[PDB]
């Protein structure tokens, strides 16, 4: 036995064509720029493995912002840069301007372009029907564009996507978790934030590809059309996979893992149960009905698929009803 190994569907060998060097990060040499051509104006917040300031760069007045890293090994540092720097010039991709060390602490710091970021509290109240297919159209070109450059974000969640709502600007940021697609390779599935993490992570399948992005997606989707942030609210790992039995349904779960070979975890025996497929309509109500249509629908249900091979790729939810409207203004 042991499980059946799996492929990305699209942009399969895009990283074995290039040379090694793009996405052999280990051997990355980082280029260093001046810390002193930065002062810090003020703290925006802190994360897992950083602290991120507003600042100015002294040299030219512009605002960039400053995220200070946290002790992480030098390969997911040098991983991060490599990654951001092939992307940069893509399509709603976050800029890297600059990688300094302060001396003294030798602690390193990223510096990015400056995004003027609009509160989520005055963001969830206005946004419309057009507003969530335009933003998640933008997301899509973004996780498309990086699909196509070899790297799997694997951290897709509403943290993670600025917008600047006057500008209509959107970005993905935070590539501290993103990886470069090899197939055959076996990656982590400790990774991203248990409401967004893909069926495949939650039953410990490892071969996975790009696709864990447009689950990861599908969550951020339903969230926002439903207004159910989390949409799946997982006690636990295990919990996670129940939470998305309960909507999704069992059949389909044990149909994958049969696919697959996979070897379930004795405990997710006990607790996954039984469960019908839901329909979609259970979580419409009066307050969301506004921001929910069969287009919205059949997307969610394309992206929500426990098969990683089954959900659509970025390119092809691009090309959904869902957002004819959208392609048509631009
Ligand atoms: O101040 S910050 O540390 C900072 C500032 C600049 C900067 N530049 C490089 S790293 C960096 C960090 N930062 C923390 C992360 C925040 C995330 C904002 N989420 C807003 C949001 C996103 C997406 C949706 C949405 C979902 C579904 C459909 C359509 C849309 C929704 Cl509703 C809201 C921004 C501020
Ligand atoms: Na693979």
């Amino acid at each position: 036995s042991g499980p059946v190994p799996s492929r990305a569907r699209v942009y399969t060998d895009v990283n074995t064509h290039r040379p090694r060097e793009y996405w052999d990060y280990e051997s990355h040499v980082v280029e260093w720029g001046n810390q002193d051509d930065y002062q810090l104006v003020r703290k925006l917040g802190r994360g897992k493995y950083s602290e991120v300031f507003e600042a100015i760069n002294i040299t030219n007045n512009e605002k960039v912002v400053v995220k200070i890293l946290k002790p992480v090994k030098k390969k997911k540092i040098k991983r991060e840069i490599k990654i951001l720097e092939n992307l940069r010039g893509g399509p709603n991709i976050i800029t890297l301007a600059d990688i300094v060390k302060d001396p003294v602490s030798r602690t390193p710091a990223l510096v990015f372009e400056h995004v003027n970021n609009t509160d989520f509290k005055q963001l969830y109240q206005t946004l419309t029907d057009y507003d969530i297919r335009f933003y998640m159209y933008e997301i899509l070109k973004a996780l498309d564009y990086c699909h196509s450059m070899g790297i799997m974000h694997r951290d897709v969640k509403p943290h993670n996507v600025m917008i600047d709502h006057e500008h209509r600007k959107l970005r993905l940021i935070d590539w501290g978790l993103a990886e470069f697609y090899h197939p055959g390779q076996e990656y982590n599935v400790r990774v991203a934030s248990r409401y967004f993490k893909g069926p495949e992570l939650l039953v410990d399948y490892q071969m996975y590809d790009y696709s864990l992005d447009m689950w990861s997606l599908g969550c951020m989707l339903a969230s926002m059309i439903f207004r159910k942030e989390p949409f799946f609210h997982g006690h636990d790992n295990y919990d996670q996979l129940v939470r998305i039995a309960k909507v999704l349904g069992t059949e389909d779960l044990y149909d994958y893992i049969d696919k697959y070979n996979i070897e379930l975890d004795p405990r997710f025996n006990d607790i996954l149960g039984r469960h019908s497929r839901k329909r979609w309509e259970r979580f419409v109500h009066s307050e969301n009905q506004h921001l929910v249509s069969p287009e919205a629908l059949d997307f969610l249900d394309k992206l929500l698929r426990y098969d990683h091979q089954s959900r659509l790729t970025a390119r092809e939810a691009m090309e959904h009803p869902y957002f004819y409207t959208v392609v048509k203004d631009q």
